[PDB]
């Protein structure tokens, strides 16, 4: 049993004797290495100028590396092998968690030098979906030897999008109460009541960058007023095709000269890093959906994001 | 004075006292580092693990090392600087004789590891022809320093195709019988009698590349009969658009299978480099002309060169 992503697909199984795991480890035995190899080839291909520098060439490394190490592990034959399989994808997940700051860092200045400025969004779109995808997969895969409930794997089996909301909507604001000494309340509207099937790791990633650049700009925009900002109001929208998830803000909007850059990695006008948008996108996109804004010059910005429902 | 290449110009002029060579050589000192640059970007945006083949990096030093000379080199004031920069342009024509055969060894086996095919072609095309304009440019200027007659630089104010045809027939029918006892005879019809003014630096690459290939086909097809094989037609055609140059061979054809290869760099069935027809190519259309071509399989093969002709 199964839920379709994108090329690839998340086991669901439950067999008491403990049979599924040995499915699902031998799935990721096969799957990660071809997808790790596609990655290397990535690098390979990168303008030599950029694929030198030092950062980048230790992301290189690793990558190298993870498929030595994956290549290299025996067949699994059975829960002992799983067993230490997991120990392997474990180390790996923490070897590489720090991966997409890397990248950036590698690009930063290496990407001035090349005369094709769409290439490295390409490497950067391929690379980071290609590795949620593998980090999803092996998470998920962890996943099926824990006991929690309403989870099957990655998998909630009843996901709240107002609880998952909620949860970095806090986080957002105690960042923005940080640096700034308030932060905009949040409300939410729409089909507040909710649950279905849903893994919430994409959501995990978008919903905080979503929410703290709708935060810093409210503040940015009310510097006389700290203490009285405009809320953020989200409005959700469940049918059976996606979920929706609008974010709009009153924070000024973004400016007519920013409009084509603020989905170019990179770009920032400072939370400083800009990959927040772009890595959202990907990642929307990755998925079946989609990542949207409306620029209300003066006023504020809604973001729209979508994403496709759990067939079954 | 001038004639217009792809932008850029030979400079045609006469002054006595030797004006016009300070005239070129700042202009070449202006233009020859700007050109190495772009070239030196093209090494840089090339794949990192073509790149970083020891031929691919010794070739890429070498635009380095030009670079620096060029740029080091101090404005020139008097004939005597000029005279001297002279000395610098045949030392790096010289050292950058064999590049097209360090390039064609250095990608021959680098290349199979990327995806995209054609962006060697177009590394290739760009690199080649770049560098045919260098080095006409820089020939050019050596030349206004002769005082060979019906010569202006490297243009021959009055150029015979049938006399160059010939000249390059008679060295590609020497290579061929050392290799197989024989060789075709070759035929010249249609405007045998035209002259005018030509550069004839891209006839002398391309003409043998053609002719070695005609002659390589109708004797591997006529292996039975090396003492009586069918002749190569040549037909020029002079107007007052361009100049075309017909070499029609009964070597018995490019085979449907081989058609669509032929024109890629490192191609062949075998005068061995595979690089003839698509560097004869990219240098004719470098120049506002064209290589095409025309096989009847099983007879043979109609090649069809056109060059411009120079305006004024
Ligand atoms: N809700 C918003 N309101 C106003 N401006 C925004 C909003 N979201 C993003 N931006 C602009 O787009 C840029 C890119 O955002 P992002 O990719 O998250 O990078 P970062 O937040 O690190 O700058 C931001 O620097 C900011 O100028
Ligand atoms: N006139 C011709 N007749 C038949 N085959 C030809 C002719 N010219 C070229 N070819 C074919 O096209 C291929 C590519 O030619 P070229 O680029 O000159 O490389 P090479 O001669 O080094 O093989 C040759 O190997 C040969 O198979
Ligand atoms: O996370 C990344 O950067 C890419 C994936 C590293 C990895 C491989 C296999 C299993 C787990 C993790
Ligand atoms: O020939 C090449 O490979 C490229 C040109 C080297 C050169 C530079 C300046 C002048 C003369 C020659
Ligand atoms: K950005
Ligand atoms: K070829
Ligand atoms: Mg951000
Ligand atoms: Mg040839």
């Amino acid at each position: 049993s199964v839920r379709l992503t994108p090329t690839m697909m998340l086991y669901s199984g439950r067999s008491q004797d403990g049979s599924h795991l040995l499915k699902s480890g031998r799935y990721l035995q096969q799957e990660l290495p071809v997808r790790i190899a596609h990655r290397i080839k990535g690098f390979r291909s990168l303008p030599f100028i950029i694929g030198c520098n030092p950062t980048i060439l230790h992301v290189h490394e690793l990558y190298i590396r993870a498929f030595q190490k994956l290549t290299d592990f025996p067949p699994i034959k059975d829960q002992a092998d799983e067993a230490q399989y997991c120990q392997l994808v474990r180390q790996l997940l923490d070897d590489h968690k720090d991966v997409v700051t890397l990248l950036a860092e590698g690009l930063r200045e290496s990407r001035k030098h090349i005369e094709d400025e769409k290439l490295v969004r390409y490497f950067l779109d391929k690379t980071l979906t290609s590795r949620l995808g593998i980090r999803m997969l092996a998470t998920h895969h962890l996943a099926l030897h824990e006991d929690k409930p309403d989870f099957v794997g990655i998998i909630c089996t009843r996901l709240s999008p107002k609880k998952i909301i909620e949860k970095w909507v806090d986080f957002a604001r105690r960042l923005c109460e940080h640096k700034y000494g308030n932060a905009p309340r949040v409300r939410i509207n729409g089909h507040v009541a909710a649950r279905f099937p849903f893994i919430p790791m994409p959501l995990d990633y978008i919903l905080p960058e979503l929410l703290k650049n709708a935060m810093r700009a409210t503040m940015e925009s009310h510097l006389d007023t700290p203490y009285n900002v405009p809320d953020v109001v989200i409005t959700i929208a469940n049918n059976d095709v996606d979920l929706i998830i609008r974010i709009s803000d009153r924070g000024g909007g973004i400016a007519h000269k920013d409009l084509d850059r603020v989905m170019d990695y990179h770009f920032t006008t400072a939370h400083g890093f800009g990959f927040g948008l772009p890595t959202s996108r990907a990642y929307a996109e990755y998925l079946g959906g989609s990542l949207q804004l409306q620029s209300l010059q003066g006023i504020g910005t809604d973001v729209y994001l979508r994403l496709r429902h759990i067939d079954g």
